């Protein structure tokens, strides 16, 4: 493991970067809420997401951190959370990212239901909503699979919400909740294998996040799952996500629609906004 970051228009002075407070614990460490002043050109000072890795890890995790941030500098999308700077200068390393104010979408679901300590005083999500929703992750998954990554890990905890409620996806011992059958069976990953995971998303969001085979131990998940078991659709499901998940869950992975094929059966009826910044839309598709 060798620095593959070149310390570039993407590194960023440590002092720019003011530390607010502590958001959890993220995959190498601490996530900070912070705010960077002057890395954004038109921006005076703009709230960031603020990664570290945790003082427990080894020179090699560092490195491997940094060259994590490496790679999604050719990352783009709207629809994807983006990396805005790195400071790689001296210890600790900061890999400064675009803040998503209402946290990972799992949570946010779960706020919105009636019975909810947290709840922020809002109905639960509207059909329009929940197509929105769908419609921002595919065409997140759309972009990756088009740089030719396979996430493996697509769940609602791992998607994000935005000041403005856009969801975008997060980062990318197994979650065989989310998992296709013939990666449970072979351990196969593939772009097929991640729509599998959209559906069960789509069913975290029609359920406001209930787990997923509840009163299922993982081994009965496993057998039932890879023998052509799939969730039951939730209460009151509108018919058309209902119809998005049975796409999903075709046990033949190629009788699955990718992920493209997805945004354009929901592109008819969404935000205005939707062609002027989705990848779907762009003329890199
Ligand atoms: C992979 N996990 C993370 O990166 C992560 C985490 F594990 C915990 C907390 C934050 C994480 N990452 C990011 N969070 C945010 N915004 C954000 C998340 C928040 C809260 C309060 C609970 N949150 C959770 O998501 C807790 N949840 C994991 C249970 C507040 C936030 O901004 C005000 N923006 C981010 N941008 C990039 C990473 C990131």
């Amino acid at each position: 493991p060798s620095s593959v970051y070149v310390p570039d228009e993407w590194e960023v002075s440590r002092e720019k970067i003011t530390l607010l407070r502590e958001l959890g614990q993220g995959s190498f460490g601490m996530v900070y809420e912070g705010n960077a002043r002057d890395i954004i050109k038109g921006e005076a000072e703009t709230r960031v997401a603020v990664k570290t890795v945790n003082e427990s890890a080894s020179l090699r995790e560092r490195i491997e951190f940094l060259n994590e941030a490496s790679v999604m500098k050719g990352f783009t999308c709207h629809h994807v959370v983006r990396l805005l700077g790195v400071v790689s200068k001296g210890q600790p390393t900061l890999v400064v990212m675009e803040l998503m104010a209402h946290g990972d979408l799992k949570s946010y679901l779960r706020s919105l239901r009636p019975e909810a300590e947290n709840n922020p005083g809002r109905p639960p999500p509207t059909l329009q909503e929940m197509i929105q929703m769908a419609a921002e992750i595919a065409d997140g998954m759309a972009y990756l699979n088009a740089k030719k990554f396979v996430h493996r890990n697509l769940a609602a905890r791992n998607c994000m919400v935005a000041h403005d409620f856009t969801v975008k996806i997060g980062d990318f011992l197994l979650p065989v909740r989310w998992m296709a059958p013939e990666s449970l069976k072979d351990g196969v990953f593939t772009t097929s294998s991640d729509m599998w995971s959209f559906g069960v998303v789509l069913w975290e969001i029609t359920s406001l996040a209930e787990q997923p085979y509840q009163g299922l131990s993982n081994e009965q998940v496993l057998k039932f799952v890879m023998d052509g078991g799939y969730l039951d659709q939730p209460d009151n499901c509108p018919e058309r996500v209902t119809d998005l998940m049975r796409m999903c869950w075709q046990f033949n992975p190629n009788m699955r629609p990718t992920f493209l094929e997805i945004v354009n059966l929901l592109k008819d009826d969404l935000h205005p906004s939707f062609p002027e910044v989705s990848f779907f839309h762009s003329e890199e598709n």
